[PDB]
This record gives C-alpha cells, structure tokens and sequence, in this order.
C-alpha cells in the first residue's frame, strides 16, 4: 500500500491535490502532494526520486524527455472532437469583433500569450510568424527568441518571460507575480482575460477557450486565419494554426509506472466528467475565476488515455513538431542495418559507393522503424508483415524487388511481384498439415510473412486460438519470449552471450536458410520461401550442415495433406504474398527513389561494378535484401500500404492483429487515432 508523490506548482492546485488526497485515503494506493515553485523544480524532483507525476504541456513534455531527467509520457488527455474524441487540440488566435487588422497587420499590435514554452501559446504562434517572415530571427546569433518577439510586438503579457520587459507590461497584479507562471493572466483562460480587459488585440489560445470563458458572447470574437479572413469562432477546422499533441502525464521510466496508471484509472472512474461527486478531476468548465481553472488537468479534457510503453518525448510530439521546438532552441541515404552481419556488409556498400550510403547498426528490425520515424535513419528493407506495421506507423513503400526476371521491372505495366509461402518437411517424415499439432516447428522470425503471418493466420482460421506457442509442441521462432516453448529449440549464437531466440542474424536458426537448418538438425517442419530448398541444395551451400543436401531430401506439404515435390510450388503452397519493400517517410520518398536506381545501376545483377560489389549477393544469409532479388522496380507515387499489399494479403494481416499486438505496433496504433 504505497503512495504516489504528486508535485503541484500553484497554491490553488495544492488545495485541489489535498482534497484529492482526503478522498483517496480509503483506497489501497494513495497520494501525497509536493508543493513546488515552477515546473522545472517538479521535473528535478521526479528525476531526484522525490516526486512522481505532473500534467505538462507538449512544450514542457519536450523538456522532461531531455537528459538527465529522461522522463517519459505515461498518460495523455482526450479532448472532444465531433469526428471523434482523439488526443489533440488546435491552436487558434482570437481577436476582437469588427476590428480591421489582418494576420499580416499584426506588426506593432498587442498580444496575450499562454506561457513561455507552451505549445498553443508560444511554440505554435511564434513558430508560424517566424516561418512566415514576420518576425526576424535567423538563428541564436541574433539573440533570444523573445528579443525578436519584443521587437516585433509593441507590448504583451508573456508569463515566465525574464529578460525582456515588454513581455510583462500587460500582465495584471503586483510586480512580483505579474511575470510568474501562476499570474492571473497565465494559462489558456488567463490570456483570454488579457484580451477581454483590453490589454491585447490578439490572444493565442487553444480552440475551445472562447466556448468555456464567454459562452454566449461567442460572436464578439474572431479567429485569425492564415489567409487573412476573420472567420467566426466555430470555424477552427478551417482557421487553426496547427494541430498539436495533448497534455502528457510524465513520470520516471521504472516500476512506478504501473501503480500510477492504476491510480489514475481509479480516480477517473469515480471523479470523471460523468461523476456525481461535487469534486471533479476535469473542471467542470464554466465561467470562473482565471486562477481557479485548469488545476492538475485541463477543463476541456474528458478522459485519460494510456500512452504505450515504447513512446518517449520525441515520438510523442511527432517529427514536424519536435523539429520546430528544436529549431528555436538551437543526398545521402541513412540505411538501417540489423545485427553485426548486415552492418559488416553495409560498411562495404559505404566504401564502394563513396559515402553516399551510410548506415546505423541496430539490434532488431523494430528499432529500424523507430529510428526512421525519428528521422535519424532514412531507409530499410522489410518483409511483407513488417511493411504493414511500418505502414500503420506512417511510412510508405517506394521500391520493391523482382525475383522472376530482370527484364520485367523495366516494363512497369506488368504483373505484380510476388513469391510463395510453403511448408517444407523432411523426406521420410509422415507429418502433414493435419497432424502438425504434436510436432516441432521452425520459423524464420515472428511477425514476418513467410514463417509467421501466413502459417499462424491459417491456424488462427483453423482453431481460432490466439495462443500460438500452445499449438505446437516446441520450436524456434526468433523474437518470441525466451521463457516459452517457441524458444527452446533455438540453438543460439554460440558466442559469449547464448543470444538464444533473438531475431537477428546472430541466431543460427534465423532467416530463410536458417529455418531450413532448424529442419534438418532438430525439427519437423519449416515455414519458408518457395525457392529456399533450391538455393541451399545442389551443392551450392558450402556450409558443413548443408554439404550433401539434395532436392529430394525434402517434400512440400499441401494444405490438404498431400506431400508433393518441391519443384511444384505453383500447386502446393499456403498463400501468395507480396514481395519485400523499402519503406520510408513520405517526405523523402522522391529523394531516394531516383537515388536508389543510381545505386542499382552500378551494383545490380546487371550493375557496372558487380565485380566490385554485388547488392543482391549475401552468401545465403539474406543481408539487407534477399538473394532472389534481381532488380528493383519503382512503386508509383501516392501508393499507400493498403494498396501495395493488396486486399488478399491485407485481409489476413488485419485479422492476425487482434491476437497479440507487439509493442512497436501498439504505439503506432496510438499515434494514428485509435
Ligand atoms: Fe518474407
């Protein structure tokens, strides 16, 4: 029965926290309030293990994620939208009724701001007006940001502004408080009273500030659209300045995350917007004193939604907003390589192509999706199942591979590229598709379309069980939990760390040819590509385990039993699948797609420097690309991931999402609405 040390920054907030403490003492977990001066003091308290959680604004949730605080957003607020209650709000600009000045005429006016560092009050409006050339701030060599704002505006009320005095001229109160972040004219509703009393011509607030402050006088104010029109206050869909992320509940990244959210689940369920108590956790909104509103939680919010455990401050705000805040403070492809083997092939690509391709080594393929969403890496090549999880993350494929003919990728008006998913067993083994429940299994990795998605999607259609370690006896699927039966048959890397059941090239049973090595050594069935039997047999694989392997040592498994020869994969397979793809962010789609063709013309199967380096040769290990790849054909512009896979493959990958979503899929499903 522990307690959560909450930290509040204002005295009115301390009274609401203490009234929250008296109502939660009966519960199993409880609360303790820590009075502090500013938000920077509460962040130093949580990193010092003195406090636990604060509801910060997006511009301040950026500040918590920096070292050494390294705090993490664990809960977000939910605002009301008529499309659906998502976790974002709009930044608008409110002016008086019937006045003449447009958005270009804001030079020399008087403004009211929410606070120095807030999203809707400072980052968005100043970010826009400096991007539109109105404010003059080439960089930090000019000086502070607010020195340019004091030169731009005549006078204003910026709570928390220290160096400049024009930003404190319009604030109400005695000198000691007028500038502080808890002044009367601070916050979303406090800056609106700067407008209503006449200290400013424009107030930079969120979209629903006018509705809760002046409910019946809504027509006495106008929103300042970026074209120059004074649209009314109910037109923020057409007049917003940006759409910014919600206010986030930051905390440490430790065991204390789980007991905080269970407390927030307890308090919201009893003190939400539909509660019957006199106490409300959110508001309730209405005409009140400006310092009495927005205490510990904004009055516009209606619920709290949990942030997934993989998010941080960078991936919460999005790329376009984090790049804006990073700007005010202060031809080459960045490939993502997984493991030591792909990194040792990629540095070879870097030196033969002279620096135009550079790469960062990671440990798993889900790290490539995050470093590309962060923009720290450019491109990566993913299997068909990982294209779906990168497509829901916001990335799009731009190029794909051909296996059938090098000539066909020229005439792009042709059949779509594809391969096949088969099940390979040993010769004299009597195992077929029916009695597969008691047998062992060998996959290529969990989540990939060849070994995991097609076979488990057939099984999930067969038995309807979302348990998939249970359906087999044991096996080796790289990336599955180490303490489960789908990791015991994994041989591991054999190095200093056992590295058992890891989803990189260190594992001996990882990959297309790796799952075949699991079949011959210790296994009963291998779920792999249609041609991996052909590539390894015939004396081509110089590995000791495959020294004398031949094509007749294996027999494919049809769906209706019916063990058939490996050369007839057109008839005896599980499902047709799309090929691998290179997924990237939509912004940099045009830059690499013509650049990757310049790399392929030098290093392809008809490349000029294939004596120097071959892009599509990997010594039967599939390093950065498969070895069946002949040429890369460009995917047309605007092709989304739902169009690239096709509705045939999109049906099974959508249904298999419901059983066990991964952590990389869970945070991206949070990012794109629900
Ligand atoms: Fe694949």
């Amino acid at each position: 029965k522990s307690v959560i040390r909450w930290c509040t920054i204002s005295s009115p907030e301390e009274k609401k926290c203490n009234n929250l403490r008296d109502l939660t003492q009966q519960e199993r977990i409880s609360l303790t309030c820590v009075q502090k001066a500013t938000y920077l003091d509460c962040i130093k308290a949580i990193a010092n293990n003195e406090a636990d959680a604060i509801s910060l604004d997006g511009g301040q949730a950026f500040e918590a994620g920096l070292a050494p605080y390294k705090l993490k957003p664990i809960a977000a607020e939910v605002y009301e939208h008529t499309e659906g209650s998502t976790t974002s709000y709009y930044a608008v600009a409110v002016v008086k009724k019937g006045t003449e000045f447009t958005v270009n005429d804001l030079q020399g006016k008087t403004s009211c701001h929410t606070g120095l560092g807030r999203s809707a009050g400072w980052n968005i409006p100043i970010g826009t007006l400096l991007h539109r050339g109105a404010i003059e701030w080439e960089g930090i060599e000019s000086g502070s940001v607010e020195q340019a704002v004091a030169k731009f505006f005549s006078a204003s009320c910026v709570p928390g502004a220290t160096i400049e005095q024009k930003l404190c001229r319009q604030c109400k109160g005695d000198p000691k408080t007028k500038c502080a972040r808890n002044a009367p004219y601070s916050g979303y509703s406090g800056a609106f009273h700067c407008l209503k009393d006449g200290k400013g011509d424009v107030a930079f607030v969120k979209h629903t500030t006018v509705n809760e402050n002046a409910p019946d006088q809504k027509d006495e104010y106008e929103l300042l659209c970026l074209d120059g029109s004074r649209q009314p206050v109910d037109n923020y869909k057409t007049c917003n300045w940006a759409r910014v992320a919600a206010h986030a509940v930051v905390a440490r990244d430790d065991n204390k995350v789980e007991d905080i959210w269970s407390f927030l689940s307890k308090a919201q369920s009893d003190f939400g917007v539909d509660t019957k108590s006199d106490f409300h956790l959110f508001g309730p909104p209405g005409k009140k004193d400006p310092v009495l509103k927005d205490l510990l939680f904004k009055d516009s919010a209606i619920m709290l939604k949990r942030v997934p455990s993989l998010m941080d401050s960078q991936l919460y705000l999005g790329f376009e907003y984090y790049s804006a805040i990073q700007s005010m403070r202060k031809n080459r492809i960045q490939w993502c390589a997984v493991g030591k083997d792909e990194k040792s092939k990629c540095d070879r690509w870097s030196v033969v192509s002279n620096g135009d391709v550079e790469c960062t080594v990671v440990d798993e393929t889900k790290d490539c999706i995050i470093k590309i969403m962060k923009g720290e890496a450019d491109a990566v090549a993913l299997d068909g199942g990982l294209v779906y999880t990168a497509g829901v993350c916001g990335l799009v494929p731009v190029m794909a591979e051909r296996y059938d003919d090098e000539s066909q990728c020229s005439k792009t008006d042709e059949r779509p590229a594809s391969y096949f998913a088969v099940a390979v067993a040993r010769k004299d083994s009597n195992v077929n598709w029916n009695n597969l429940k008691g047998k062992k299994s060998c996959h290529t990795a969990v989540g990939r379309t060849a070994g995991w998605v097609i076979p488990m999607g057939l099984i999930h259609n067969r038995t309807g069980t979302c348990n998939f370690d249970e359906y087999f006896s044991e096996g080796c699927a790289p990336g599955s939990p180490p303490n489960s039966r789908l990791c015991q048959l994994c041989q591991g890397s054999g190095g200093i760390p056992p590295e058992k059941c890891v989803a990189s090239s260190h594992e001996k049973y990882f990959g297309y040819t790796g799952a075949l090595r699991c079949l011959v050594e210790k296994g009963d069935v291998a779920f792999i590509q249609h041609s991996t039997v052909e590539e390894n047999t015939g004396g081509k694989n110089k590995a000791d385990w495959a020294k004398n392997l031949q094509m007749d040592d294996f027999e494919l498994l049809c769906t209706d039993g019916r063990r058939a020869n490996v050369m007839d994969y057109r008839e005896c397979n599980l499902a047709e699948v799309p090929t691998h793809a290179v997924v990237v962010r939509p912004e940099k789609a045009n830059k690499i797609r013509d650049l990757l063709e310049r790399q392929e013309k030098r290093f392809g199967v008809n490349g000029s420097e294939k004596s120097k380096f071959m892009m599509f040769e990997s010594q039967n290990k599939d390093l950065l690309f498969k070895d069946l790849t002949k040429c890369l054909f460009k995917v047309r512009e605007g092709t989304t991931y739902k169009e690239f896979l096709g509705d045939k493959f999109y049906t099974v990958i959508s249904s298999l999402k419901t059983c066990n979503p991964s952590d990389i899929l869970q945070m991206c499903s949070f990012l794109e609405g629900k």
